[PDB]
């Protein structure tokens, strides 16, 4: 086995993955321009503090709700979801039946430089409802599931599933793929700048800082 036990788990992950395109590349370029405006605005220090999280090779921009055992920030700590995210992204996904109207109340933009990554994690199940929707921009990459980020020496273990995410791809995670296995972006899979908009609903009973 191994091949079979691994294909077996890959099938479980796949059962919780739905992908779509919908956006044309022209439509992507327009959204990408707005993402660049967010980056420029943040660089000028025009946002609330907790909206912007800067890391080596990766910035995160939190709108609607942000979090930091994870807890939501108090209300009013992060910026509102920009009108363009509603108009160009969320509304399109609603009209296409990907998510219900009124579902999304959190939008996070991750912006990666080449070599940037995000370590294996499960989107906090006490904070976020499912499904988790993401839309990718600027360049093609891949989302990996089940990788372990190891040390001595630094390495990433073999993925249970490697899922190509092309520019303009909509990725919807639910069930096993969202709850029972981690996902990550490996450094080797970010060769050019890539950004992604993650759209989520927070749970009514999500714990929140005072
Ligand atoms: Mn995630």
């Amino acid at each position: 086995e191994y091949e079979e036990r691994r294909d077996a788990e890959a099938r479980r992950v796949k059962s919780g993955i739905k992908q779509a395109s919908i956006f044309t590349l022209e439509e992507c370029a327009r959204i990408e321009a707005k993402i660049d405006e967010v980056v420029a605005k943040a660089d000028k220090g025009l946002y609330r503090e907790h909206t912007v999280d800067r890391a080596p090779l990766r910035n995160k921009y939190f709108f609607g709700e942000g979090y930091t055992q994870e807890r939501l920030y108090s209300k009013g700590e992060v910026d509102d979801i920009p009108d363009w995210v509603h108009e160009l992204v969320i509304d399109r996904l609603v009209t296409h039946g990907v998510i219900p109207e009124g579902f999304v109340n959190s939008a996070v933009i991750n912006d990666y430089q080449p070599g940037g990554c995000i370590v294996s994690h499960v989107d906090p199940i006490h904070i976020f409802e499912r499904p988790i929707v993401s839309v990718s921009f600027f360049s093609d990459s891949a989302l990996c599931f089940g990788c372990k980020f190891l040390f001595k020496p630094i390495r990433v273990s073999e993925p249970v599933l490697h899922l190509p995410v092309r520019r303009g791809s909509v990725t919807v995670l639910s069930g096993y793929a969202a709850d029972d296995i981690t996902h990550c972006i490996r450094p080797q899979d970010i060769k050019e700048r890539r950004a992604v908009i993650i759209l989520r609903k927070t749970r009514a009973d999500a714990p929140r800082l005072d």
